[PDB]
């Protein structure tokens, strides 16, 4: 079968945490109270819940209410035991209360307001040093969840609130994140499109924080060569066909072969032959100022097919790209 996979860094941290803190399914729900909150607008729905903005009228401070949809029970309390065990870290979105809302009959998330500029809009104005500042104010969260055994598999910018006027970050709805234990294997079925592995393309299942690392790097990629998103696939297949066409077939069979995994034979007549491509090809006169060689270095490193291969929150904290970050 599939050769195993652990990951190089926090693969542990589990492993020697009380049984509490892992084991979600046992977890108990503190609830507050509902009345505590007036839905004042509704900001949109995924294909699990609906957030609205919302008043606490305990304090008259603006919060988001969350209404989960009555949907995979299981996960309800996954997300809840991820932002209790991740409360107050650096730039994790804050888990205010959980009440029960009357009309769904579910669990109802309160959570800190953030006054975001949505990334659609924001993305066109970012600057080489508001890319470098904002990369490493995600990176402090991700070291941190990473650190304390868990990945969000669900990192895009949409799940990235910036502030641009406090220049706050928060990192949001870890309604996909989970518990890494060495071995385990996971749903693949994770992160938006765009933002895919090459673990998650190939059916890998024994994946572990560095997925994160490869949805950091699209989104990187996205910033500083000013294409949103970067590797724009029509569906599965053809997301990881258009990454092929960047880092090239051969590093591609390299990597399934180290892990022993066979492409699904739908490939075949999709796939083709390409060659590694060099970064600067996506430099033009639009996009030049966001780019330097320390970017494309630092991009080069978190783009890798090897899960294994990619640099970890810690490392790409020390990469010379933050040199110019002032700490
Ligand atoms: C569905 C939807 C939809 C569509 C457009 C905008 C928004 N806005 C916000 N979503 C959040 C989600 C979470 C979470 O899921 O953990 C936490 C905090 C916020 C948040 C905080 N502050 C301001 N806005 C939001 C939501």
């Amino acid at each position: 079968g599939p050769v195993p996979s652990r990951a190089r860094v926090y693969t542990d941290v589990n492993t020697h945490r009380p049984r509490e803190y892992w084991d979600y399914e046992s977890h108990v729900v503190e609830w507050g109270n509902q009345d505590d909150y007036q839905l004042v607008r509704k900001l949109g729905r995924g294909k699990y819940s609906e957030v609205f903005e919302a008043i606490n009228i305990t304090n008259n401070e603006k919060v988001v209410v969350k209404i989960l949809k009555p949907v995979k029970k299981k996960k309800i309390k996954r997300e809840i035991k991820i932002l209790e065990n991740l409360r107050g870290g650096p730039n994790i979105i804050t888990l205010a209360d959980i009440v029960k809302d009357p009309v769904s009959r579910t669990p109802a998330l309160v959570f800190e307001h953030v006054n975001n500029t949505d990334f659609k809009q924001l993305y066109q104005t970012l600057t080489d040093y508001d890319i470098r500042f904002y990369m490493y104010e995600i990176l402090k969260a991700l070291d941190y969840c990473h650190s304390m055994g868990i990945m969000h598999r669900d990192v895009k910018p949409h799940n990235v609130m910036i502030d641009h006027e406090h220049r706050k970050l928060r990192l949001i709805d870890w309604g996909l994140a989970e518990f890494y234990h060495p071995g385990q294997e996971y749903n693949v079925r994770v992160a938006s499109r765009y933002f895919k592995g090459p673990e998650l393309l190939v059916d890998y299942q024994m994946y572990d924080y560095s997925l994160d690392m490869w949805s950091l790097g699209c989104m990187l990629a996205s910033m500083i060569f000013r294409k949103e998103p970067f590797f724009h696939g029509h569906d599965n297949y053809d997301q990881l066909v258009r990454i092929a066409k960047v880092l090239g077939t051969e590093d591609l069979y390299d990597y399934i072969d180290k892990y022993n995994i066979e492409l699904d034979p739908r490939f075949n007549d999709i796939l083709g032959r390409h060659s590694r491509k060099r970064w600067e090809r996506f430099v033009h006169s639009e996009n030049q100022h966001l780019v330097s060689p320390e970017a494309l270095d630092f991009l080069d490193k978190l783009l890798r097919y090897d899960h294994q291969s990619r640099l970890t929150a810690r490392e790409a904290m020390e990469h010379p790209y933050f040199y110019t970050v002032v700490k």
